[PDB]
RNA sequence: ACGAGAACAUACGUUCUUUGAACCAAGCUUCAACUCC
């Protein structure tokens, strides 16, 4: 009923999506093939 | 009752003049605020 979480805001308080989240999502998308895509990716 | 007796190797004189510890060099790289009740 409570304990609400919060969308990411800047210091101006407008919501936005950080580019790192989309990059991590796309990293999970690209790593479908080559699951052992290693620590030292290029 | 000495090749002897006296007799300062002494006086003046800047280790000084000229000179960039400089030059080139991204605190950066890969990184989901997420997971399970």
């Amino acid at each position: 009923m409570n304990d609400l979480n919060t969308f990411v805001k800047d210091a101006f308080g407008r919501p936005y999506i950080p580019g790192s989240s989309l990059k991590g999502a796309l990293r999970t998308a690209i790593l479908n093939d080559l699951k052992e895509d290693t620590k030292e990716n290029e």
